[PDB]
């Protein structure tokens, strides 16, 4: 047997009670903070959210809350430019 189901729809950031499910998620595996195509397919059942917003959502979280939680001062200002 089986099925699937479909979703378009456009929000801001994701209510904490849903975040939790994925930062739960990205601190287990803070080291890489980046989950695959099964991860999220995963959360999304449990946060109700679209695939596109839970990458999304880790991209930017990955920059407050991956530094929050694994809370590790690298210290490597990569080069600039100048172009």
């Amino acid at each position: 047997g089986s099925s699937g189901s479909s979703g378009k729809k456009r929000k801001g950031n994701l209510p904490a009670e849903s975040v939790k499910i994925l930062r739960d998620w990205m601190y287990k595996h803070r080291f890489k903070a980046y989950p695959s195509e099964e991860e999220k397919q995963m959360l999304s059942e449990k946060t109700n959210l679209s695939l596109l917003q839970i990458s999304n959502w880790f991209i930017n979280a990955r920059r407050r809350i991956l530094p929050d939680m694994l809370q590790q001062r690298r210290n490597d200002p990569s080069g600039p430019s100048s172009g």
